[PDB]
């Protein structure tokens, strides 16, 4: 028909059902009903979740929620960036790093960007000088204040509350949908329905008219929107859309975690989440308070579900036969489209991608803003629909692309997994990224260094997601420089000469901020 | 392999000396640059217009105030472009005629679009319209330059202070004069006047040596390509094939020349004006006692005969013996705008009519871009191929958006009108009028900050050709979606809290009617 849409219905009640729900409720408030079906599965131990900055400014600002209220009822910790550890050297999977060109082998990718020098990009001026051996500090001690702040488990904000650097967050995922499940059914409106979908009624359309639940109550709406997760009930059960997999781009699907009890008295508490290479994948390290989720992303292909929780537990030096443990077989890759005819797919149900960058969530949200962005009425204009599927075929592989080079150029070539990663090609896209790279030139530099523009304006953020700032993080980081020095410095002998004092600005934040600020442990003390 | 040393740049008009001032200056001692040109006769001033980061990109890169070389070259105020008859059939004149209870006239204005509720104001306006809620157009809706276009006030007050956002109308003569003083005087590029009379090219291809009519050779590094339409080296010599693209723009020709203008008895149009006519259209750039003009046609549907006629005709012209510029010029660009180590800069590169003023812009907008990929002797393959890429799309998105003003006219009272309705649209620019008709906007600008826009070269290239510029043009013409955005419907507070904004407007377009001196009165103070 015609007429705007009426009734939305959204199957699954995670972390994305509940974020659909109260985003698209607080978006449509009081022009449709919404109805989420929930259905209990078997409970799963908090792991952790790493998120980025827009995660208040582009969700919780946009529910009205403030960080403090969020933040309390879901017993968050603070994230300022993530601290690569042990993907340039030989050996086990263990916590500690080794020791690699006479320090600690590990790099930061923090959040923010590099400041621009003339037109230029920090890291230009930074490769310039290692080039001509003019310094042999690394990229990111170099170009961001954050690493030496973090190395010394610093708070982001000062006991005044007064932040000094921008900064994300670490929570039990359960929590925040519980938190959200109670926004939005007690202050949006949204009907909560416990039930299992038995059977899914399609016209001849192809469009799906409603859902039957095993309790025989039968609900029809104008839109679907597919939060079931791996399983794609809709869009991939009923809908029959194909699934894409690309496993010829990323090895890893599989995963091993658990929680771990900690003293935050004893041993503070890490403003960062830690990727740990292994030698069939890597460790993410998640702290929250009084404890630290973890989980080994691996490869099937290079490891047994078994050496992978025994290279885990070890690590931890946990008990293999006794340590509550969450195995989870990981479905990576993409939908051919995520919404099809009345379907919207959002979630893992949309796309997935192992957790190396923190944007599970992101794609949550990010989905949601086009989906509003792209709102159809009754009609269901084609266009929409086909520039939506765009949007969210970009997001996800401009991320696989990125994350793959995470492995793809790491100097490691001791175990199978980490030479198999060299043998893969990849995207098109992404070479020429790496092309440019060599060049020279930085990949999608930001329009403006100012972060608060970056972070405040979505729109701003979504149309360069991955910036020239991240991939100098991860690819420098990794080993991966430049041939040679962007020509163009060479007829810039004023601007080479002045940077000085950038590189000097940063080095006197690092020593400042060091000598002021309170330990994170010490913040969340007065804090929560 | 070493930096460039030499440069040497064929052609001195416009783009000759825009390319020798930007990059004596961009290079600034670590360069050494020759302009070699030839002499001969010598145009009419038929007019300039351009768009505002010419002061922001171009001028203000070259450390050059507005203040100073726009009084040293006579310049006047451009606020917009206002269209005339394009929506009415008639023969070419210079007076509107009525449509729809008024004028034949709709403007498109520099600056953006306001926001209200994340949604460009064109959607709300739309929607109203759609609704029967007004008949206002849109420019006079949403704008508040229209009014006091109508009026030809000034773009600042007589203490100086800015209104609106605008840019200028000048003599290119008279500004490439400027900046050849400029560059000679102030930034050390020597100058050659001589003709080309050989290219000698290398085993590679590149080119080694021009030897000119008097026996001198001059060899360089890098050589940029001024000539103009004859491109000498990049076509010429290097051989790159011209790509024709009048299978999108059916106009290939012009008639132009110079009127006197009694500013006082007339004042001063604070605008350029585009003015349908019967196989083409003519623009009107008023300037200091005088107006450029031109009529671009298509030669496949008039004579030369019968365009002189038709132009001197509604400038009540002696077709016997006013001066008249006759031009056939080649639309569309080169494959590659750089090749080997010739860059073509100018109309050697690409050219469409001056429907939009695109000419200056095109030349300092790649002359941006060549800085920004500039090489080194081993010429890096990929800053060429990026390079190359920037003006492609620069350039044919341009030519999209200029072939619309004719496809979507509403006119078929001429075979020229009736032939453009039957010229495919480009695959990507079809995807755009998809967008709009559902509703979309198309290219939304990032922030509504005209200032953040305008003062951030980088933010404007990746969003030339925004939102706001296909409304006035589209809406303009007649061109509307096929219903309110859907959103919409879902938002009852923001579709009733718009008025206020509209209201805004209103409010803006009232005072300074009331308060804005005459542009003629401005003029005689900033420059007399
Ligand atoms: N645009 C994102 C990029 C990003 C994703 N994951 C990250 C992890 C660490 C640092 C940056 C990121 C941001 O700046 O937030
Ligand atoms: N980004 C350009 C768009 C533009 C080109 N030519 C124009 C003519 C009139 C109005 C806008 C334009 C600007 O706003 O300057």
């Amino acid at each position: 028909m015609s007429g705007k849409i009426d009734k939305i219905l959204i199957v699954g009640g995670g972390t994305a059902g509940w974020m659909a729900a109260s985003y698209l409720g607080k978006a449509l408030q009081g022009t449709a009903d919404i109805t989420l079906l929930q259905a209990p599965d078997i409970p799963t131990l908090g792991v952790g979740e790493a998120t980025i900055p827009n995660l208040q400014t582009a969700f919780f600002d946009f529910l009205g929620i403030p960080e403090d209220e969020w933040m309390r009822e879901c017993n968050a910790s603070y994230k300022v960036a993530i601290k690569f550890i042990n993907w340039r050297t030989a050996g086990e999977g263990t916590s500690e790093a080794r020791e690699l060109d006479g320090g600690p082998d590990h790099f930061y990718h923090s959040f923010g960007l590099l400041k621009y020098h003339e037109q230029i990009p920090l890291s230009h001026y930074w490769f310039d000088r290692s080039y001509r051996g003019k310094t042999v500090e690394p990229f990111d001690y170099a170009c961001y204040k954050e690493p030496v702040i973090l190395d010394a488990n610093r708070s982001p904000r000062r006991l005044d509350g007064s932040k000094v650097t921008n900064y994300a967050w670490h929570f039990d995922a359960h929590l925040v949908a519980d938190f959200l499940r109670r926004f939005a059914t007690e202050k949006l409106g949204v009907r909560h329905v416990e039930d299992r979908v038995e059977h899914v009624q399609r016209d001849a359309n192809g469009n799906i008219e409603s859902v039957r639940t095993a309790t025989g109550r039968v609900f029809d709406a104008d839109l679907f929107v597919d939060c079931s997760g791996f399983r794609g009930l809709l869009i991939n059960k009923a809908m029959e859309e194909p699934f894409l997999d690309m496993s010829d781009h990323l090895l890893n699907d599989s995963a091993v975690a658990t929680q771990v009890p900690h003293d935050d008295d004893a041993n503070g508490v890490e403003p960062f989440t830690s990727a740990i290479a292994m030698k069939s994948g890597w460790t993410w390290k998640i702290p929250m308070l009084g404890r630290f989720g973890t989980g080994y992303v691996y490869s099937s292909r290079f490891a047994t579900e078994d050496e992978a929780v025994r290279e885990f537990c070890e690590m931890w030096h946990l008990d293999p036969e006794t340590q509550p443990l969450n195995r989870i077989r990981f479905r990576v890759g993409r939908n051919r489209r995520a919404w099809v005819g009345n379907c919207v797919s959002i979630g893992t149900s949309s796309c997935f991608v192992e957790p190396l960058e923190s944007t599970g969530i992101y794609f949550v949200y990010a989905a949601l803003y086009q989906l509003v962005k792209h709102f159809p009425d009754k009609s269901l204009n084609p266009v929409l629909t086909a520039r939506f599927n765009r949007e969210i075929e970009t997001m996800f592989d401009d991320t696989r692309d990125f994350i793959q080079a995470h492995f793809y150029f790491s100097p490691r070539t001791d175990t199978p997994f980490w030479r198999a990663n060299k043998e893969l090609r990849l995207a098109d896209g992404m070479q020429e990224k790496i092309d440019m790279y060599r060049a020279g030139m930085a990949i999608n530099a930001p329009a403006s260094d100012d972060a608060q523009l970056y972070y405040g304006n979505f729109e701003e953020e979504f149309r360069n997601f991955w910036n020239n700032s991240n991939y100098y993080c991860v690819l420098a980081g990794l080993g991966l420089v430049p041939d040679a020095p962007s020509p163009r410095l060479a007829h810039m002998p004023q601007a080479t000469e002045s940077v000085d004092e950038v590189f000097g600005a940063v080095k006197d934040r690092q020593r400042n901020l060091l000598e002021t600020l309170p330990s994170l442990h010490e913040f969340l003390r007065q804090q929560h």
